[PDB]
């Protein structure tokens, strides 16, 4: 695949290998609060995750993933703009080289420190994640903006797991964990049709952006920034940043549930 976040193979170059990069439904985007539209049809989002579905943590080089068993409908998202239930498959984070600016989505032109993404795939429609992945209604991602301030105690279990997957390709059992514990107290949101924020960049995602942010301290962020992109044994190359610049809206509408 050979793509990255460095000057050579970064976001500004992705178009070269993946034309969809210049599509009309690309993510992330800037959410202008004055132009959002209240949609009275939106229902509250309901998350129902089973902790025993947590399975492993893995270093994939450009970031780390927390994977969940997705053979059943034990952990699902429902409500919001959906008629069907979406099966949780993973959560991951996005951050930047500085503690102040590292989110993907921005609000009123304001970039936050980091962003949590909780991904699900349409089990009511497709057979597998692989199938669902390039379809318009294939994936649902919840994005939660993180703002540097006080340390957040709910992140602890994830941070301690990091020691075991220091380098690319390392993986470790990660179990008994309910990710809904990471979401803000209120679930009011913004939604728009978009895409995967990194290659292959399929325009298959229905974004759910939470209106309320959660905190994190600069030392917590420094722990993400300390993981390595190289394989074990090689020279150390830190995972400095993994966020893509915002893309043009191209006439999409950002709906508000409030
Ligand atoms: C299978 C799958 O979800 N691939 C991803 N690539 N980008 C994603 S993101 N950052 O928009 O959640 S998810
Ligand atoms: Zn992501």
């Amino acid at each position: 695949p050979d793509w990255g976040y460095d000057d050579k193979n970064g976001p500004e170059q992705w178009s070269k290998l993946y034309p969809i990069a210049n599509g009309n439904n690309q993510s992330p985007v800037d959410i202008k609060t004055s132009e959002t539209k209240h949609d009275t049809s939106l229902k509250p989002i309901s998350v129902s995750y089973n902790p025993a579905t947590a399975k492993e943590i893995i270093n994939v080089g450009h970031s780390f993933h927390v994977n969940f068993e997705d053979n059943d409908n034990r952990s699902v998202l429902k409500g919001g703009p959906f008629s069907d239930s979406y099966r949780l498959f993973q959560f991951h984070f996005h951050w930047g080289s500085t503690n102040e600016h590292g989110s993907e989505h921005t609000v009123d032109g304001v970039k936050y420190s980091a962003e949590l993404h909780v991904a699900h795939w349409n089990s009511a429609k497709y057979s597998s994640l692989a199938e669902a992945a390039s379809k318009a209604d294939g994936l649902a991602v919840i994005g939660v903006l993180m703002k540097v301030g006080e340390a957040n105690p709910k992140l602890q279990k994830v941070l301690d797991a990091l020691q075991a997957i220091k380098t690319k390709g390392k993986r470790a059992p990660f179990t008994n964990f309910d990710p809904s514990t990471l979401l803000p107290s209120s679930l009011d949101f913004w939604t728009y049709p978009g895409s995967l924020t990194h290659p292959p960049l399929y325009e298959s995602v229905t974004w759910i952006i939470c209106k309320e942010s959660i905190s994190v301290s600069s030392e917590q962020l420094a722990q993400f920034r300390s993981l390595l992109s190289n394989v074990e044994g090689d020279n150390a190359v830190p995972m400095q940043h993994n966020n893509r610049p915002t893309q043009p809206l191209k006439g999409r509408t950002v709906r508000a549930s409030f």
